[PDB]
RNA sequence: CUACCC
RNA sequence: GGGUAG
């Protein structure tokens, strides 16, 4: 204590400075007020002049016009909940018609104009509030439309009004062109690029007026890009603003655009790593049930809310025990989660995407200087976010000596809580200081115990799920017989006894049934908990009355609505959604539960633009009822793909594509197109033609020309396509060929197989003596193997890997392969394999049908090249089902030697490397799964291993020659794990050939056959698998090569030459959308085609229905049409502003889906789920139908984007 | 159930 | 069979 606390607020609210800078400023002022505050005065700019490492990377844009003379501004400061306050705000403006009146330009002059003034703000605040820009321009009709805050821009026209200036400025707003006009560029800025891609260009060996033409083609879409006139409007992305200008009466001249931190760069500031860090300085100096509850730091930067979750971490420490930027510490009866909020509107966008909620936040505010004047944003971002509970914690308080004084600033934060209707007077506020008991005093850190003690009582503990009103969403239907009508899905709340009366509300009048009972897979338990993923039973009433979104809850718990007041997020370009805003009349659907569902939105007042990356509140009236209430997430997507989020806060009262079009489509989309001849040939040859490459003269010639492997690699790239696109031609007429050399293949690979299984049975040479390299590696590779393995799989790992899926069985066919037809005929099992599929039937109550038991996989073929065929072989259906479990415990494990399959880029990504490095080689096998030894699997695989290998396998088959072989191979083809177990094979080899020469086993990357490995290994490896019984493909095998080929993507010095294969006889225009769309992927970088062969695109694009040119789409999208620019096709449609576009489907007459099997499935999904932009956890698994080819094609409506 | 591939 | 995007 020294002098009075009392008119020290005589400072403050004259002033507005801190508590403590008052008493202080007063104390060396005797008692006197203006000498005091012109201690302020002057000692205000020394703290102003404090803020210069606090970087401003927020604040507002403001803008004014008068007649005709319009002016920006970029007045920042360092934060949101500054910017949006009553403060900011009258300076700013204040600071902005001070433009009005003086034209200024020159920024320095007011930006010293005010530096008084300034200082008597940031003494005030404590943030660096500094000036950034200004500018202003002069014309006829000038128009400016304010994005809120964060955006402004100001353009500047001629013939144009409010019905435009104001549309173009939003487009400007919204597009962002740096330029107006393609002509607005220097020619140096131009022959900077013109001279940066014409090597890259040139160096691929593209003549003059290739290069030359891609590059300016290029350019001028570079240039036509941010040219505001190649800029299709915002508004009507069909047509240009430069179009539209010209096709209007009028013509801009000038723009200007702010945003605000542009350059402003900075670092990312993380909360969870720097708190680690200012603990770790002091660091140095059972009850699982327990609830969570979601709290956050809120206040000013200076107040250290980091000094305080800092504190509130060590002496948690201390004394009990212990979606990331969040801290994970506990407490002796509840357990925390916790974040910092800096941003309002990055707190939003951490609400309504559910990111992070609140359950309860705390509000810092440091005593020496009391609250802040943006403190009422902080507690305004409270109830507005709809916080529950408040606790107020005052830091840094041995900085005041005089508690009458400290009282004084509950006051002052007591009255303003309750301005915003939060409990002021009943609120919690704790007196101490962070950074005392960040050291060990005791004394303040039982301050940290009473906040601490807060959180454990002022905050209620959550309605913890099981405890809540029950509900279910309805994933899906099944009608059994026996049972009626079932629903599966996990339960979101509540728990659903047997018996029990339960309401089924989504979209019909909510009826009403009763639980027939409840089950899952393994158990047909009565009671079904909230978390669970289960199946219920209702009675009098059947399928056709239940959809999917509706939920199955208690009565009157919920009711269903289609009119609600929400908050949402956007998803920004960068994050997945929309590149371009809406508008008014926006329509996309609402994914709520299980199910979309399309609706209508308003726009509050006075807001008429939304961009990517926006939070805004808006009116949802969606097209039919959806049971909801408040604290319902909900994305928001549009054509399958998620754009936006949100959720609802109050629910409400309750309340052009032309198919003339389709129809003309659906007509010419079956128009079989006739030929002279083979098109495809044609094609090529017309195309190699385009290349100076000598044509085809024969049909022999497709598949024996062998490319050369020197020039350029543009000599390359397409005298490589001219060996590889025809190989795949099943239909060649004099092909004097067949399939049967297919077979005559498939005997090898057991006539060789059975000389090494042989051979492969006596290692011991005759005496002891000879040392072989093969023997070797075996018994590197075996011992290699086990580390990786296991002596027996796991049931573990065995049992949730294991899967019905696909299509052929032995029992089954391509028609019935889908899984339900699985589980609702039986499938065929073998007889070593019987004991597993008695597991699975003492595993559950269901009925796991065993059709014939038989040691036979029937082999079959399927088409291959033009010179020859596969030999697949299809396993019984229950053999399949293991094998699947096992081929997945065989690949999770796989991956601990890098080697990810579900993943073949990383050995294609290492095909690239190698056709420059040249010390990584591609390799290939002649066949390969084919060529496994029984023999040699036995001697790799644990005994353990190889017995369920055995069991699983099937040991003979029966050929479409009515005869049968024993398998040699221990697995051929089509087998249910063939393919994890020849990576595993291959990859334990090419790493014993690693050790085995002092070589990094880690650059040992396998996939299936597509084995790559060090170069120098190649030779070894190639004498191993010699040994093996394998043999290498020397024709696909690539070490001293330019050229590389791995996982289908090829590659010639570090260059992409992967071809495109014209498989089947081109003739419904669906087949020849597909090879003009391939030969316009290989042949274009990002919409620039290489000359030479636009010409026969162009050509051959003249072949397709007049409408089938024109339609064109976005790649990335199908080959229902051609890739083209989709802001040209006429047949695109802005419903709802959002463009969909027609592309040929194939038709689907529907069937019938067996509801025994498929409910079986959807069952033993949740049996597999249940043991194995963050918001795609909303959306769910898909409902099985079936559906049978027709051969017609159908015309389906998708939805698009720009780039 | 369309493309790409091991 | 298996990935990968529809
Ligand atoms: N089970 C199964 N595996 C396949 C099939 N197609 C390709 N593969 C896998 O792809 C690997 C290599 O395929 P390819 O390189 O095309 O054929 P290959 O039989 O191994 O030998 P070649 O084509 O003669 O060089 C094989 O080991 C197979 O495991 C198939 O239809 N069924
Ligand atoms: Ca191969
Ligand atoms: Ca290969």
């Amino acid at each position: 204590a020294e002098i009075t606390a009392s008119l020290v607020k005589e400072l403050r609210e004259r002033t507005g400075a801190g508590m403590m800078d008052c008493k202080k400023a007063l104390t060396e002022a005797n008692g006197d007020i203006e000498l005091a505050i012109e201690n302020m005065r002057k000692s205000g700019a020394i703290k102003a002049a404090k803020k210069a490492g606090n970087v401003a990377a927020d604040g507002v844009i403001k803008t004014k016009i008068d007649g005709n003379y319009g002016i920006i501004l970029e007045v920042n400061c360092q934060t949101d909940f500054v910017a949006k306050d009553a403060g900011f705000q009258a300076f700013a403006d204040k600071v902005l018609d001070a433009a009005v009146a003086g034209k200024i330009t020159d920024v320095e002059v007011l930006k010293a104009q005010f530096e008084e003034e300034r200082v008597a703000l940031v003494a005030k605040i404590g943030e660096n509030i500094n000036i950034r820009r200004v500018a202003a321009l002069e014309g006829d009709v000038l128009g400016s439309y304010q994005h809120g805050a964060r955006i402004g821009v100001l353009v500047a026209a001629k013939g144009a009004d409010e019905e435009l200036v104001k549309h173009i400025a939003m487009h400007v707003a919204a597009s962002k062109p740096e330029f107006i006009k393609p002509e607005d560029v220097s020619a140096e800025v131009v022959e900077k690029e013109y001279q940066v891609q014409l090597d890259i260009a040139m160096q691929s060996g593209k003549p003059k007026e290739i290069a030359e033409k891609m590059v300016e083609g290029r350019m001028k879409k570079f240039t036509g890009e941010v040219s505001l006139t190649g800029q299709p409007f915002v508004m009507e992305p069909s047509k240009t603003v430069g179009q539209l200008l010209k096709e209007h009466n009028a013509e801009v001249t000038g723009f200007i655009r702010f945003e605000v931190g542009e350059g402003i760069e900075k670092v990312e500031t993380d909360f969870a790593a720097e708190v680690a860090a200012m603990s770790k300085q002091s660091h140095m100096s059972f009850e699982r049930t327990k609830p969570h509850v979601n709290v956050g730091t809120i206040g000013h930067v200076d107040h250290g809310k980091t000094t305080l979750t800092a504190a509130i971490t060590t002496v948690l420490a201390k004394t009990y025990g212990g979606n990331t930027s969040h801290v994970e510490y506990d407490t002796p009866t509840r357990h925390y989660a916790h974040v910092d909020c800096p941003g309002h509107a990055d707190y939003v966008k951490n609400m309504i995407t559910g990111a992070a909620q609140m359950d309860g936040a705390i509000l810092v505010v440091a005593a020496t200087d009391g609250p802040m004047p943006q403190t009422r944003e902080h507690i305004l971002l409270g109830r507005q976010v709809g916080v529950p509970y408040i606790i107020v914690f005052l830091n840094k308080c041995d900085m005041v000596d005089d508690e009458e004084l400290l009282e004084l600033v509950e006051m002052e934060v007591r009255e303003l809580l309750s301005q915003y209707d939060f409990p002021g007077d009943d609120t919690p506020i704790v007196r101490g200081s962070a950074l005392k008991a960040l050291e060990g005093d005791a004394e303040w850190e039982a301050k940290i115990l009473e906040l601490a003690g807060f959180l454990d009582s002022y905050i209620p503990e959550p309605e913890r799920a099981i405890d809540k009103p029950f509900l279910l969403p309805i994933e899906d239907v099944f009608s059994i017989s026996g049972r009626g009508t079932v629903v599966t899905g996990r339960v979101e709340r509540g728990i659903i006894k047997v018996g029990e009366e339960v309401e089924i509300v989504g979209i019909k009048e909510t009826q009403k049934s009763t639980c027939t009972g409840v089950e899952m897979f393994r158990k047909l338990l009565d009671e079904g908990r909230a978390g669970e993923n289960v199946g219920v039973l209702l009675r009098g009433i059947k399928r056709e009355e239940i959809e999917r979104g509706q939920v199955l809850a208690k009565p009157g718990t919920i009711k269903p609505h289609t009119k609600f007041e929400s908050e949402v997020y956007i998803l920004s370009k960068d994050e997945g959604g929309r590149h371009t805003p809406f508008f008014k009349g926006y329509r996309p659907q609402f994914y709520f539960r299980t199910t979309d569902v399309t609706g209508t939105i308003e726009l509050p007042e006075g807001v008429e633009m939304v961009m990517p990356g926006d939070n805004i509140k808006m009116v949802v009236t969606l097209i039919h009822p959806i049971a909801m209430d408040d604290g319902l997430r909900f994305a928001i997507r549009e054509g399958g793909r998620t754009v936006g989020a949100g959720v609802v806060a109050k629910v409400l009262s309750g309340a052009s594509s032309r198919n003339s079009l389709s129809a003309q489509l659906r007509r010419a989309a079956n128009t079989r197109i006739e030929v002279e001849g083979n098109l495809a040939l044609s094609i090529a040859n017309d195309l190699l033609l385009a290349y100076g490459q000598s044509p085809f003269n024969s049909e022999a010639e497709c598949i024996s020309f062998s490319p050369r492997f020197d020039g350029t690699p543009d000599d390359f790239r397409i005298n490589y396509l001219k060996a590889e696109i025809m190989s795949k031609y099943d239909d060649f007429s004099l092909g004097i060929d067949t399939e049967a050399v297919a077979w005559e293949k498939f005997l090898a690979a057991e006539a060789e197989c059975a000389l090494t299984n042989a051979r492969l049975y006596r290692p011991d040479y005759s005496e002891d003596f000879n040392f072989s390299l093969g023997e070797s590696c075996i018994h590197m590779a075996r011992r290699k193997i086990a580390k990786l393995i296991g002596d027996v799989p796991s049931v573990e790992g065995m049992l949730r890997h294991c899967r019905f899926s696909g299509g052929a069985t032995t029992t089954n066919n391509r028609s019935y392969g889908h899984p339900s037809f699985k589980f609702a005929l039986p499938q065929a099992c073998t007889p070593r394999a019987l004991k597993y599929v008695l597991a699975l039937r003492a595993s559950t109550h269901f009925d796991i049908r065993i059709s014939d038991i038989s040691p036979f996989n029937k082999a079959v073929t399927v088409p291959k090249n033009s010179k020859t065929d596969r030999c697949i072989a299809i396993e019984p259906g229950w053999n399949m089902f293991f094998q699947l479990g096992i081929g997945g415990i065989l690949r999770d494990r796989l991956r601990c030697w890098g080697i990810d399959l579900n993943d073949q880029t990383i050995n294609q990504r290492r095909a690239h490397e190698g056709s420059v490095t040249n010390n990584l080689a591609t390799v290939d096998l002649s066949a390969a799964s084919d060529s496994i030894s029984l023999a040699l699997c036995e001697l790799l695989l644990p005994p353990g291993w190889f017995e369920v290998l055995m069991d699983l396998r099937s040991p003979k088959g029966r050929l479409p020659d009515g005869s049968v072989v024993t398998y040699e191979k221990i697995s051929s083809m089509g087998n249910g794990y063939t393919f994890e177990l020849e990576s595993l094979i291959f990859a334990s080899l090419a790493r014993s050939v690693c050790e085995i020469l002092d070589l990094d086993s880690s650059e040992v990357t396998v996939y299936g056959d597509d084995i790559i490995l060090p170069s120098c290994a190649v030779p070894a490896l190639r004498e191993v698998f010699k040994y093996v019984g394998f043999t290498t493909n020397t024709k696909k095998t690539f070490s001293e090569g330019p050229f590389r080929e791995s996982c289908g993507k090829h590659y010639y010095s570090g260059v992409d030459v992967t071809p495109f294969y014209i498989r089947h006889r081109i003739v419904s225009p669906a087949d020849l959308i597909l090879v003009l769309n391939n030969l316009y992927r290989w042949a274009t970088i990002d919409g620039v085609w290489d000359p030479r062969a636009h010409s026969v695109y162009l050509k051959y694009r003249k072949l397709l229905p007049k409408q089938l040119q024109r339609n064109t789409i976005p790649d990335g999208y199908g080959d229902g049409a051609l890739v083209g620019s989709v802001l040209i096709n006429p047949f695109a449609k802005n419903r709802g502003w959002i463009r969909y576009v027609p592309v040929i489907t194939d038709h689907t007459r529907d069937r019938e889906r067996a509801e025994l099997g498929s409910y079986l499935y959807d069952l033993f999904s949740r049996c597999l789920s249940e043991s194995n932009a963050i918001d795609q956890l909303i959306c769910r698994s898909n409902p099985t139908k079936i559906s049978r080819s027709t051969g017609k094609f159908d015309i389906q409506y998708i939805a698009c984007s720009s780039r």
